[PDB]
C-alpha cells in the first residue's frame, strides 16, 4: 500500500524558491532605506 | 479465528514516513521566513 | 504545480523605483538646509 | 467489474486549476501592500 | 465538470484597486507630515 | 502593479520652496546684525 | 461584485486637511521662537 | 425529475448583500481609526 | 427568504460614534503635550 | 390514492420562520463583538 | 404544530447583556492603560 | 444596542489634568534655569 | 436560563487595580529620570 | 394510551443544571486570562 | 436520574490554579525587563 | 466623518500666547544687561 | 498640498523691524560715548 | 480570584533605587567639571 | 484530577535568570558609553 | 441479570491516566517556547 | 486493557531538544543585533 | 478611575529646590570672579 | 485647554531684580577707579 | 520518531553571517560620519 | 505675531541719559586739571 | 538554504561614497570662513 | 542600486559661492576701519 | 537650489557707506584738536 | 529545561570591547584638538 | 528580584577619576599661559 | 524621592577655595608691576 | 521663587574696599613724586 | 560571535591625521599674526 | 576610508598669503608715521 | 571597566611644550622692543 507523496516534495520546493526570492527583493529594498539614512544623516549638518 | 490486520501495521508506517516528510519541508520553508526577519530587521537601522 | 509569483518580482521593483525617488528628494531639500546653515552661520559675524 | 473513476482525474485537476487562480491573486493583492509598507514607511521621515 | 470562478479573477481585481486607491492617499498624508518636519525643523533655527 | 507618488514629486518641492523662503529671510535678518556690529564698532573709537 | 471604498477617499481627506492645520500652528508659533532670537541675539550687545 | 433549487439562487444572493453591507461600514469605522493615527501623529510633534 | 441585519447598519454606528469621542479625546490630550514643548522649549533659553 | 401531506407545507415553515428568529440574534450578538473590537482597539492607543 | 423558540428570543438576550457587560469593563481597563501612556510619556521629558 | 464610553470621557480627561499639571511644574523649573543664566551672565563682567 | 458572570465584574476590577498600581509605579521612576534631567542640566555650566 | 415522559422533563433538566455549571467555571478560568494579558500588557512598558 | 459532575467542579478549578500560577510568574518576568528599561535608559545619558 | 480638531487651532494658541509672554521678559532682562553695559563702559574712563 | 508659511515672510520681518531699532538706539548710545572722548581729550590739555 | 503583583510593588522599587544611585553620581561627575570649568577660567587671565 | 505545571515553576525561573543576565550585561555596556561620554566632553575644551 | 462493565471503570481510568501523561508533556514544550519569548525579546533591546 | 502511549513520552521530547535547538540560534542571531547596536550607537559620536 | 500623581507634584519640588541650590553657588562663584578683575584691574596701574 | 505659565511672568522678574542689583554695585566700584585716576592723575604733576 | 531539524542549525547560521556582514558595513559607513565630524569640527576655528 | 520691543526703545533711553550724567561730571573734572595747568604754569615765574 | 544579501555589500557601499562626497564639500566650504577669520582678523587692526 | 547625490555637489558649491561673497564685503568693510585708524592716527599730533 | 543673498550685497554697503561716514566727522574733529596744538604752542611764547 | 544563554556572555563582552576600543580613539582624537587650541591661543599675542 | 547594577558605582568612578586628571593638565597648561602674560607685560616696558 | 546632591554644595566650593587662590597670586604678580612702575618713574628723572 | 544673590550685595563691597584701599596708597607713593619734584626743583637753582 | 571594527582603528587614525595636518596650518597663520604684531609695534614708535 | 582634506592645505595657504600682504601695507603706512614723527620733531627746534 | 586616557597625559604635555616655547620667543622679541627703548630713549638728548 501507499500514497504517493513526491509531488509534494517538490510543489514545496517551488514554494521554498519563491519565497527566497521575495525574501531576497525585500532586503532589496531596505537597503535603499538604509543608505537613505546614513547618508542623509550626514548631509543632516555632518 | 483472526483477520490479518499485519498489513496495516505497515500501511500506516508509510503514513508516519511521508508525514514526517512533509513535517520536515514544512521547516524547511519557515526557517528561510525566519532568517528573512531577523537578517532583514538587522538591515532596518540595525 | 506552481504559484505564478514574477508579478511580484516587479511590483516590488516600483516600489524601490518610487522609494528612491522619495529617497532623492528628502536629500533634496536638506542640502538647502545645509546650505543655509554655513553660509548664514559666516555672515553670523564671519 | 470496476467504477469509472477517471471523471475524476480531471474534475479535481480543475480544482487545482481554479485554485492556483485564486492563489495567485491573493498573493497579487499582498504584493500591493508590501509596496504600501516600505514605500511609505521611507516618505515616514526616510 | 467544473466551478464558474472567474467571477473570482474580477472580485478580487476590484480589491486591489480599492486598495491601491487607499494605498494612495496614505501616503498622500505622510507627505504632509514630511514636508511639515524639513520645513519647520529649518525654522527651528535654520 | 504600482502607487501613483508623483503627487510626492510635487509636495515636497513646495517644502523646499517655503524653506528655501525662510531659508532667505533668515539671512535677511542677520544681515542687520552684521552691519549693526562693523558699523558701530567703527564708531567705538574708530 | 465590489465594496464602496469611496467614502475612504473623503475620510483620509479630512485628515490631510486637519493635519495641515496643525502643520501650519506649530510652525505658527516656531516663527515666534525664531524672530525671540535674533532680535534678543542682537540685544545681546548687538 | 428535478429539485426547484431557484429559491436557493436568490436567498444567498441576500447572504452576499447583507454581507458586502458590514463589509462596508467595518471599513467605514476603520477609516476613523486611520485618520485618528496620522493626524494625531502629526500632532505627535509634527 | 432573509436575515434583518439592519440592526447591524446602526450598531455599528454606535462603534464609529464612541470611536471618534475617544478619537478626539486622544488628541485633546496631546495638544496639551504639543503646547508643553514650545512654550518651554522658548524658556528654554529662548 | 394519496397521502395528506400539506400539513407538512406548514410545519416546516414554521421551522424556517423559528430558525430564522436564532438566525438573528446570534448576530445579534455579534455586533456587539464587532463593536467591542474596534472601538477598544482604538482605545489601545488609537 | 411547532416548536416553542421563544424562550431562545430570551435565552439569547441575557448572553448580549453580560456580553456588553465585560465588553465594556475590557474598556474600562484599557482607558487605565491609555491615561498611563500620554501622562507618563509627558513626564517622559515632557 | 451599545457600549457605554462615557467612564472613558473621563477617565482621559483625569489624564489631560495630571498632565497639565506636570506640564507646569517642569516650566516651574526651567524657569529657574532662565534666571540662572541671566542674572549670573550679567555678573559674568556685566 | 443564564450564565452567572457577576464573578467577572470583579475579576477585572482586581485587573484594573494591580494595572493602576503599576501604572503609578511607572511614574514613580520616571520622575526620578526627570528630575535627573532639569537639575543635572543646570549644573551643566547652569 | 399513553407513554410517561415525564421523567423526561426533569431528566434534562438537571442536564442543562450540569451544563450551566460549567459554562460557568469555564468563563472562571478565562476571565484569569483576561486580567492576565491587559495587567502584564500594562507591565509590558506601560 | 443524573450525571455527577461535581468531580468537574473541582478538576477546573485546579486549572484556574495552576493557570493563575503561570499567570504570575510571567509577570514575574516582565517585570525584570520593566526594571531594565527605565534603569539602563537613565544610564543611557541619564 | 471628521475629528473635531478645532479645541487645537486654539489650545496651540494659547502657546503662542504664554511663548510670546516670556519672548517679552527675556528681552526685558536682556536689556538690563545692554544699559549695564554702555554705562558703564563710559565709566570706564569715559 | 502645501503648508501656509507666508505668515512667516511677516512674522520675520518684524523681527528685522525691532532688531534695526535696537540697531539704531544703540548707536544711539555709542555716539555720545565717542563724543565724550574727543571733547574731553581736548580739555586734556588741548 | 486574583493575580498577585506585590513582587511588582517591589521589583519596581529596585529600579527606582539603582536609577537614583547613577543618578547622582552622573551628577557626580559634571561637578568636576563645573569646577574645571570656572576655576580655570579664572585662571584664563582672571 | 490535575496537571502537574510545577515543571513550569522552574522552567520559567530560568528564563528570569538568563534575562537578568542579559540584563546586566546591557547596562554593563552602556556605562562605557556614558564614561566615554562625560569623560571626553570634558576633554572638549573642558 | 447484568452486564459486568467494571473492567471499563478500570480501561477509561488508563485513558485518564495517558491523556494527563500527554496533558503534561505538552506543557512541557510550550514552557520553552514561553521562556524563548521573554529572554529574547529582553535581549530585542532589553 | 491499555494502549501502549510510552512512545509518545519520547516522541515528545525529541520535539523539545529541536525547539530548545532553535530557541537557541534564534538567541544566538539576535545577540548579533544586540552587539550591532550599541557598539555603533558609541561610534554614533560617542 | 485615576492615576496617583501626586508623588510628581512633589518630586519635581526637590529638583527645583536642589537646582536653586547650585544655582546659587554657581554665582557664589562668579562674583570671586568679579572681585577678582575691578579690584586687580585698579591695581593694573589704578 | 492651557499651561499656567503666570509664575513664569514673576520668577523673571526677580532676574531682572537681582541683575539691576548687581547692575548697580559693579558701577559702584567702578566710579572708585574713575575718582582713583582723575585725582591722582592730577597730583601726577598736576 | 523526530523531526530533522539540522537543516535548521546551518540555515539560522547563514542569517547571522549575511546579518554579520550588514553589521559590519553599517559601523563602515558610520566611521565616515565620525571623522567628518572631528575633522572638519577642528577646522570650525580650532 | 509680535515681540513688544518698546520697552527696550526706553530701557535704553535711560542708559544714554545716565551716561551722558557721566559724560559731564567727567569733563566736570577735567576743567579743574585744566585751569590747574595754566594757572600754576603762569606762577612757574610768568 | 540562503539569502542573496550581496546586493547589501554594494548598495551600502554607494552610501559611504556619496556620504564621503558630502563629507567632503562640508570641508570644503568651512575652510572658506577659516580663511575668512584669519585673514579678516588680521585686517582688525593686524 | 543608488541615491542621486550630485544635486548636492552643486548645491553645496553655490553655498561656497554665496559664503565667499559676504567672505569678501566683511572685509571689504574693516579695511575702512583699518585705513580710519592709522590715518587719524597721524592725524592725533602726528 | 540657491539661497539669495544679492539682498547682502546691498546691505553691507550701506554698512561701509555708514561707516565711512562716521570714518570722516572723526578725523573732522580731530583737526579741530591739531590746529588747537599748534597753533597755541606757538602762542605758548612762540 | 533551559536556554543556553552563556553564547551571550562572551557575545556582549567583545561588544564592550571594541565600544571601548572605539572609546579610546574619540578621545584620542579630541587631544589634539585640546592641544591644537592652548597651544595656538597662546600664540594667539601670547 | 534585581539589576545588579554596582559595577555601576565603579565604572562612573573611573570617569571621574579620569576626567579630573585631564581636569588638572588643562590647568597645568593654563598656567603657562598666565605666567607668559604677567611676565612680559612687565617686559612690555614695566 | 530624591537626588543627594549635597556632595555638589562642597564639590563648588573647593573650587571657590582653588579659585580664590589664584584670584589672590595673579594680584600678588600685579604689585610687583605697580611698584614696578612709580619706583622706576621716579628714577626717570625723578 | 528665586535666586540668593545678597551674598554678592557684600561679597563686591569687600571690592571697593580693598579697591579704595589700593586706590589710597597708588596716590600715597605718588606724593612722593610730587614733593620729590618741586623741592629739588626748587634746589635747582631756586 | 564578532563584530569587525578593525576598520574603525584605522579610519579614525586618518581622522587624527587630517586633523594634525589642519592643527598645524591654522598655528601656521596666527604666527604670521604674531610677527606683525611685534614687528610693526616696534614700528610704532619703538 | 578617508576624507580628503588636501585642498585644505593650499585654501588656508592663500589665507597666510593674502594675510602676509596686509601684513606688509600695515607696515607700510606705520613707517610714513614713523618717518612724519622724527623728521618734524627734529624741526621742533631741531 | 575603563576608559584609557592616560595618552592623554602625554598628549597635553606636548601641548605645554610647544607652548612654553613660543612663550619663550615671544618674551625674546620684546626684549629687543625694551633695549630699543631705553637706549635711543638716551640717544633722545640723553
Amino acid at each position: 500500500g501507499v500514497i504517493d507523496t513526491s509531488a509534494v516534495e517538490s510543489a514545496i520546493t517551488d514554494g521554498q524558491g519563491d519565497m527566497k526570492a521575495i525574501g531576497g527583493y525585500i532586503v532589496g529594498a531596505l537597503v535603499i532605506l538604509a543608505v537613505a539614512g546614513l547618508i542623509y544623516s550626514m548631509l543632516r549638518k555632518a
